[PDB]
């Protein structure tokens, strides 16, 4: 199996989340859907985790982006969705 854990404050400070994705980019744009954004307060930041190897960079927000390179056969960002505007990300192999 794999799973992914990240940490991160949404209500337009980072980012909400704290728990464990499959699938770093693809459960990116379908975690902000749920919550790693809240749109009427959610923010963009490094969502990272130290200690461990987990650094994602995004922006997680409730509208219509574009599929940020999720690679999610279920679905990508390109829709009305959460946005997910991309950056640089490192997680742990």
């Amino acid at each position: 199996s794999n799973t992914r854990n990240f940490v991160l404050r949404d209500e337009d400070g980072n980012e909400h989340g704290v728990f464990t994705g499959k699938q770093p980019r693809q459960a990116a744009l379908k975690a902000a859907n749920r919550g790693s954004g809240t749109k009427a307060n959610p923010d963009i930041i490094r969502l990272r985790e130290r200690g461990t190897k987990k650094v994602h960079v995004f922006k997680a927000w409730k509208e219509i982006v574009d599929a940020p390179k999720n690679r999610p056969a279920w679905m990508p960002e390109k829709i009305s969705k959460p946005f997910v505007k991309k950056e640089r990300i490192e997680k742990l192999e």
